[PDB]
């Protein structure tokens, strides 16, 4: 039998910063359905990851706190400034 | 320790049909982060459902097979026609 009360669910994953969550700085949100991967391109104005500004090669030193990230907006799929200052995790 | 490797999943849910993934007919989606729920309005063009078409009251009996049902597009959060037949499930 078919479940008709079964919905098809769909994951996006973002980046945690103290301006929302982010998409990449591609404005390219990789999601997945229960039987794939797949890319959707995020809406115009939402946040982007610009840059992640570490202070060491090796995160466990600096993961009791934050980390320093850059974050733009989506302008037709590009990560567009002017940037803003956040911390990321 | 923050783990700086782990996305934020965001999951949204969607009826099943021949004509793909559809929003509700109000055509606002409805997710889940790790904590909350919350909605999010479907962007222009996406499919919606317009109708559910069952043949009885008791889905069980029909359950073998998908359903009949309408699908439209969304318009500035509004489920808009024309009316397209598919099947869902």
């Amino acid at each position: 039998e078919d479940d008709y009360t079964a919905y098809a669910p769909l994951t996006c994953y973002f980046t945690n910063s103290t301006l929302g969550l982010l998409a990449p700085p591609n404005c390219s949100v990789l999601c997945n359905s229960t039987t794939t991967w797949f890319n959707e391109t995020s809406p115009n104005n939402a946040s982007c990851l610009l840059t992640v500004d570490f202070l060491t090669q090796d995160a466990i030193l600096q993961e009791n706190q934050p980390y320093n990230c850059s974050v733009g907006h989506c302008d037709n799929g590009t990560c567009a400034g002017p940037p803003r200052h956040a911390q990321c995790w």
